[PDB]
């Protein structure tokens, strides 16, 4: 009576990461859902092996099969080369795959009642998502320095005066944002909005870039308005454009679960995910936010007990598996992906949790042995007690 | 006898802001330190009777003491406008006062041990400074560059910034003054140099060559030509970090330092001039309006004074440190302690022991309302300063 998952792309990782990966894979994931697995070895001995092929060879197939699931891999450096006899420094897989694929990546933290947060009214998690992919120049000393755009169908230069240097040089800089990367940006925000079924916040500061900022706010508005309006108010969800000084007083005195969208002009605790949302809404990379854990990998190695959080993990196969069952129609699926969140949940709130969580409850200095279970005995009791949740959930 | 401590220049504010700054003055600075206060008060309602001329009064009067302690003051809006009558909505007191004056804000926070951190490790405090100070809409398809005439009469250069493909977009130019980084490195070398902790300058220069190569340049030789020696004497360092390798070494690190970042109820927002004469500390929290509605009901309060002490103890021992006095500089760090231990020992505030206890699970033994808190305060600093005496 196993749940059939269907087509999903999964990368396995590096150290503890891919120690973890291999146990949620074989006590949470396989004895209750059968997949259609594209399994690719994204270990930095194999990535050497193939020649970073096997990168490329995974980001397509993601293209293909529109769900991908990511373990922690090792970016290399000067010291990683030598370590592995690595035939050259190679790219970020994370790079390479988000370059492939495209899209924004959108930032949603795991919230337990327990878990002390800031702010502490912050019942439901919070998504953010920042735009990403400038040129500058020294100024040697007094001058005038402007810019002009001189459009390519005859029409008649502009030129703007960044500034006019009378005492003194400095240096001066310009960027500059395509129509195509900003309606996908909107496009990628909203098909993130709807598929967690919540209401969407952009947050700028038009006042100061009143056409830069100005011309964002219209292009969201447009697509809002022609595309995802009616879907929207289907749902009960809304979208509110806001400034981000109004934006940030708005947010600490509300509840939560909001998307928000700021403007691009970290928190490796092990309760964060990192999904990559594609333009067209059906193309998702899913992964942990934080690194390979080398330290408890040299434990490990070593034999030593390890308290690795597994929970961003777990939760990068939840969201991929939730947005798997979204296209394909699987009640089930949505259900165990679900349930799943759910289980972990609940476990790190009855009292079940690894050091790095007891250590803000308890104090990092004075957390004894008793407060927290080692890496296994945390994953044991998480499939305890998913195997229990699925049970009564038989009725 | 109380402890001399010499030209101070305090800033009244509003609402229960400015109740706990007359509570802080009256039971814990007046009664063991004598000072020679400029008093300006920054009330909405004075502000406003003045037509804002207060503000600039009292910046000028920083500028001429040189140390400035603010309480959190309104800026006004639309509904702040209606409710008090106002004139017309006055620029933020704050923008003023940084106008006249200057220099950089460099925000520090209040750790206690019971206290949970955002980084388990942080025991130390750690300050972090920014650096605060044209765009318009390409229609089609062009070509978008920034120019540069120079004043000599030298050839302009010219910069392809990018060249707009099918679909217009964006563009904007953004400029920085060498006067304003050589006044930011001093205001950081000062600050360091005040605390007595390292500093440490992250940017992301790789994308950035020449903007924030220059900004490493600048601030790389002013420390090697005059900084350098004061650095070494006291055992300080400046070291220049990429912003992905800073944050690596930060979160392995006990804090106690001070990170200088160009960008892009427990903190205390303190503005260093580039003189290195002219302090300006203040609360990094707003006029707790919220309280403040529940005063005027009648209601009791457990307002968090910690950051508006804090702001004294600054604006005090940077008074202490100009004018080479050992008797004040003691007392502010003696106060940082009390209100240290104080919060330590149990004796908190309904915010503070929301963290500890958890939010719902917090009941009235718990905490203790603004008053009591004080109080406790006032009764722990007498015995401290007691037990110094020896
Ligand atoms: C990357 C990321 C994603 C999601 C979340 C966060 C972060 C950091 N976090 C957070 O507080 N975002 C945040 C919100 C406001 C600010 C201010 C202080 C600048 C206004 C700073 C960070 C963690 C946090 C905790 C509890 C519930 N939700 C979250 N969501
Ligand atoms: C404005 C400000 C100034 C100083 C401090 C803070 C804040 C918010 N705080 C903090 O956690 N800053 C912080 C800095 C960097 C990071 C990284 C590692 C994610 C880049 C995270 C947090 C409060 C805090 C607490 C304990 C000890 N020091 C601090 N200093």
């Amino acid at each position: 009576k196993k749940i059939s998952g269907g087509s999903v792309v999964e990368m396995q990782g590096d150290e503890m990461t891919r120690i973890i990966w291999e146990l949620i894979k074989e006590k949470l994931i396989f004895p209750y859902v059968e997949l259609d697995l594209h399994s690719y070895d994204l270990g930095i001995e194999n990535r050497d092996a193939t020649n970073d092929q096997v990168t490329k060879d995974a980001a397509e197939a993601i293209k293909k099969h529109n769900v991908g699931v990511k373990c922690a891999t090792i970016t290399p450096d000067e010291k990683r080369v030598e370590e592995f006899k690595l035939k050259q420094m190679w790219k970020s897989p994370n790079g390479t795959i988000r370059n492939i694929l495209g899209g924004t990546v959108f930032r949603e933290a795991i919230i337990c009642k327990n878990i002390p947060r800031l702010v502490s009214g912050w019942v439901k998690p919070i998504i953010i998502g920042r735009h990403a992919y400038a040129t500058d120049f020294v100024v040697p000393g007094p001058g005038k320095v402007e810019i002009t755009y001189t459009p390519s169908d005859g029409t008649q230069k502009v030129t703007y005066l960044v500034h006019n240097f009378e005492e003194g040089g400095g240096v001066a800089m310009g960027m500059y944002n395509q129509d195509k990367s900003i309606e996908d940006f909107a496009h990628s925000s909203f098909q993130m909005a709807l598929s967690k079924g919540w209401p969407l916040y952009l947050s700028t500061k038009n006042t100061i870039l009143k056409k830069y900022d100005g011309r964002f706010k219209d292009i969201f508005q447009e697509i809002y308005d022609k595309q995802y309006k009616s879907q929207f108010e289907a749902q009960k969800i809304w979208y509110e454009h806001r400034l981000i000084d109004d934006m940030v007083a708005q947010a600490m005195k509300s509840e939560g679960g909001f998307i928000w969208a700021c403007k691009n002009y970290y928190g490796s605790l092990g309760m964060m995910t990192s999904v990559l949302v594609c333009p067209d809404g059906k193309t998702v990379e899913a992964e942990a936010a934080h690194g390979t854990v080398t330290r408890h990998y040299r434990m490990y190695q070593k034999g030593q007990e390890t308290s690795t959080n597994p929970i961003a993990s777990i939760f990068a196969w939840t969201r991929g598996l939730a947005h798997r069952a979204k296209l394909d129609n699987n009640k089930e699926l949505a259900f165990f992906a679900n349930a799943l969140e759910e289980v972990s949940i609940e476990t790190i709130e009855a009292g079940f949790m690894t050091k790095d969580l007891a250590a803000c409850i308890k104090g990092l200095p004075n957390v004894q042995r008793s407060d927290y279970l080692n890496t296994f005995e945390f994953m044991d009791k998480l499939g305890e007690n998913l195997k229990i949740k699925l049970a009564q959930a038989k009725l």
